[PDB]
C-alpha cells in the first residue's frame, strides 16, 4: 500500500484491537476506487488460525445492506413497490393494525414499533404469522422510527415473494452472483467453513444462532476482499453492468425519513457530508437497548446524494462490523472483528482514516 494508508490504517487500528481486546480483526480501505487490505489477529484462537483475506466474518446488521440492495432490485424489477401495503403481499395478514403499513414502512423501521427482536419462540411459519398478527403498534405507520430486525427482516421476505425464489435464492442469483461475491454466504458451505472465524463473546468462541427472519436481517458471512467489493459496488453503482441491480443499489440510498441529522436508506443509513464526527460517533452509540426516535418523511425520498457519508454498523453475539463510505470522494473503508465491541469505537477510527485520506 502507499505508504500514507499504511501509516493511518495501522495508527488507528493497532491502538483500537489493543484497547478492546479485538482477538482478530481484517480493514479494508478503497481510496480512489481500489481496495487496500490489512489484517491481525486470530481468527481461531484455539486453532491458531490468523485472519486473511479469505477469512469469513458474521456482518451482523450489516446484512441488512445486502437487504436493502435485494429489495431495491426488486422494486427495479416491477415486482414490489414500496408504496404497496404489506397485505398485498401477505393477504393473511388480516389484523386491522395493518392498514396503512407499507413496504416503505418495514423496510425503515417506521411501520409504528415493531420490536428489535423476533422472539426466540417464534420457529415455525404459524408462529410468525401469529406474531405479526398479535402485535400491536404504539404508533401510527410513518411517524417514529424504531431499529428493528422484526421489520426489515419481513421486509425482506416480502420483497422477494414474487419471484418465487427463496430469499437465499434471490440474494445468491442477483446480488452475489452478479457484483462476484463469491465468498458471500446466508449459509456457510461446508468447503468454507475453514475460512470461518470464530465469534468470542466474555472470551467463549460463539456462531450466530439460527433465527426466524435470520437472513434477511442479520445472516450475512463475508470476507474482507467482498466487503471491498461491495463497498466499491455501492460507491460507483453505475459501473454495474446489470440494470435492475444498478437501480436498486441507488434506490437503497435514496433517503426516506430524517431523524435528527441522519437519512434512512433501504439499510444503508446517510448523513451529509462533511459530517460532524462527534455526530456519528455519537450517534452510532446503540443508545441503549431501545431509541425511538420521531421522524420527518422526506417527501418524496432524495435520490442517493453523492455527498454523503453512507454506513452501516453491524453485531452478532461475537462479532463487529462497520461499513462507511463517501460517493463523492470514492474513498470508503470496511471493518471486520471477531468481537462486538462499541460502535463508537468503530465510528471514531474510520473516521480518523477517512478523513486523514479525504
Ligand atoms: C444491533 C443489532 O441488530 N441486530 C442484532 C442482532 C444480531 C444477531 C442476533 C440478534 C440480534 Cl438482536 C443486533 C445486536 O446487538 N446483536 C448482538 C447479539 O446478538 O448479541
Amino acid at each position: 500500500a502507499p505508504q500514507q494508508i499504511n501509516d493511518i490504517v495501522h495508527r488507528t487500528i493497532t491502538p483500537l484491537i489493543e484497547q478492546q481486546k479485538i482477538p482478530g480483526m481484517a480493514v479494508a480501505v478503497i481510496y480512489q476506487g481500489k481496495p487496500y487490505y490489512f489484517t491481525w489477529g486470530y481468527a481461531d484462537i484455539a486453532k491458531k488460525q490468523p485472519v486473511t483475506q479469505q477469512t469469513l466474518f458474521e456482518l451482523g446488521s450489516v446484512s441488512k445492506t445486502f437487504t436493502g440492495v435485494l429489495g431495491g432490485d426488486a422494486i427495479a424489477r416491477g415486482e414490489i413497490k414500496l408504496s404497496d401495503p404489506t397485505t398485498k403481499y401477505w393477504p393473511e395478514l388480516t389484523a386491522k393494525q395493518w392498514n396503512g403499513i407499507t413496504l416503505l414502512h418495514l423496510a425503515t423501521y417506521t411501520a409504528g414499533g415493531l420490536p428489535l427482536q423476533v422472539p426466540d419462540e417464534v420457529k415455525s411459519s404459524s408462529d410468525l404469522l401469529r406474531f405479526y398478527q398479535n402485535w400491536q403498534p404504539a404508533w401510527a405507520p410513518g411517524t417514529q422510527r424504531l431499529y428493528a430486525n422484526s421489520s426489515i427482516g419481513l421486509f425482506g421476505a416480502l420483497a422477494v415473494k414474487p419471484s418465487g425464489l427463496s430469499f437465499e435464492q434471490a440474494m445468491q442469483t442477483r446480488v452475489f452472483q452478479p457484483l462476484k461475491l463469491n465468498h458471500t454466504w446466508i449459509n456457510v458451505p461446508p468447503a468454507e467453513e475453514k475460512n470461518y472465524a470464530w465469534g468470542y463473546r466474555e472470551g467463549k468462541a460463539v456462531h450466530v444462532s439460527p433465527g426466524a427472519l435470520d437472513a434477511e436481517a442479520y445472516g450475512v458471512k463475508s470476507t474482507i476482499e467482498d466487503m471491498a467489493r461491495w463497498v466499491q459496488s455501492n460507491l460507483k453503482p453505475l459501473d454495474i453492468n446489470e440494470k435492475t441491480l444498478q437501480q436498486g443499489i441507488q434506490l437503497a440510498q435514496s433517503r426516506y425519513w430524517q431523524t435528527g441529522d441522519m437519512y434512512q436508506g433501504l439499510g444503508w443509513e446517510m448523513l451529509d457530508w462533511p459530517v460532524n464526527p462527534d455526530s456519528i460517533i455519537n450517534g452510532s452509540d446503540n443508545k441503549i437497548a431501545l431509541a425511538a426516535r420521531p421522524v420527518k418523511a422526506i417527501t418524496p425520498p432524495t435520490p442517493a446524494v453523492r455527498a454523503s457519508w453512507v454506513h452501516k454498523t453491524g453485531a452478532t453475539g461475537g462479532f463487529g462490523s462497520y461499513v462507511a463510505f463517501i460517493p463523492e470522494k470514492e474513498l470508503g473503508i470496511v471493518m471486520l472483528a471477531n468481537k462486538n465491541y462499541p460502535n463508537p469505537a468503530r465510528v471514531d477510527a474510520a473516521w480518523q482514516i477517512l478523513n486523514a485520506l479525504q
